[PDB]
């Protein structure tokens, strides 16, 4: 039926209604870290997140969001391995129902508990469904989660994730700092690919940092209490959300450090 992440609408139906899922730029991938290249002439990336202006947070049904206003260049990703300047528009997860699953992207076949997406869409398009029907038209910051000590800068978030806690429940996210949700390093491995959910349009270039962010046991606990269920029907837990490794194809990724 509508697709999800269950046996019988999970990954592996969503070609049927989506043909591109078979097709040759998608993602996530597996990071092979001997095979990827060091890239000396990709240039230092810019993370400019000081006016980013957080309006909302949202259960999608298929993971939750925070959502900036991306009407000006407020929060803005340019640089590395990208042409242009690409605003902020909202950040997501992924997660498992155990600390070993709930990435998308894999480094060395090895899975985080949960990977964190800022998502961001190119100004020359004009506005995201324009962007999402170019080949550049997105730049997501993709962003390892592993459990050990706390990411204090996340706490905001799970603090208010028992009030959208099924399917179409929003509240206001105001003065929102995504910065704090950044490793030290922004070391990073780059590759062309695909949004990771339906439609899976091939509009991505991604860019995934080496340096993972710690977050605790309690704060991933609580992302897995949120539901996929709008309010009133069977309870099924929002836990594994994720996509797997699809084929690299004829593609390379590029590494910013040595
Ligand atoms: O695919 C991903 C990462 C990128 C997600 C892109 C979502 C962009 C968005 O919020 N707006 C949008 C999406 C599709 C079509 C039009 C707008 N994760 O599953
Ligand atoms: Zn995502």
């Amino acid at each position: 039926h509508h697709w999800g992440y269950g046996k019988h609408n999970g990954p592996e139906h969503w070609h049927k209604d989506f043909p591109i899922a078979k097709g040759e730029r998608q993602s996530p991938v597996d990071i092979d870290t001997h095979t990827a290249k060091y890239d000396p002439s990709l240039k230092p990336l810019s993370v400019s997140y000081d006016q980013a202006t957080s309006l909302r947070i949202l259960n999608n049904g298929h993971s939750f969001q925070v959502t900036f206003d991306d009407s000006q260049d407020k929060a803005v990703l340019k640089g590395g391995p990208l042409d242009g300047t690409y605003r902020l528009l909202q950040f997501h997860f992924h997660w498992g129902s155990l600390d070993g699953q709930g990435s998308e992207h894999t480094v060395d076949k090895k899975k985080y508990a949960a990977e964190l997406h800022l998502v961001h869409w190119n100004t020359k398009y004009g506005d995201v469904g324009k962007a999402v029907q170019q080949p550049d038209g997105l730049a997501v910051l993709g962003i390892f989660l592993k459990v050990g000590s706390a990411k204090p800068g996340l706490q905001k978030v799970v603090d208010v994730l028992d009030s959208i806690k099924t399917e179409g429940k929003s509240a206001d996210f105001t003065n929102f700092d995504p910065r704090g949700l950044l490793p030290e390093s922004l070391d990073y491995w780059t590759y062309p690919g695909s949004l990771t959910t339906p439609p899976l349009a091939e509009c991505v270039t991604w860019i995934v940092l080496k340096e993972p962010i710690s977050v605790s046991s309690e704060q991933v606990l609580k992302f897995r209490k949120l539901n996929f269920n709008g309010e009133g029907e069977p309870e099924e837990l929002m836990v594994d959300n994720w996509r797997p490794a699809q084929p690299l194809k004829n593609r390379q990724i590029k590494a910013s450090f040595k």
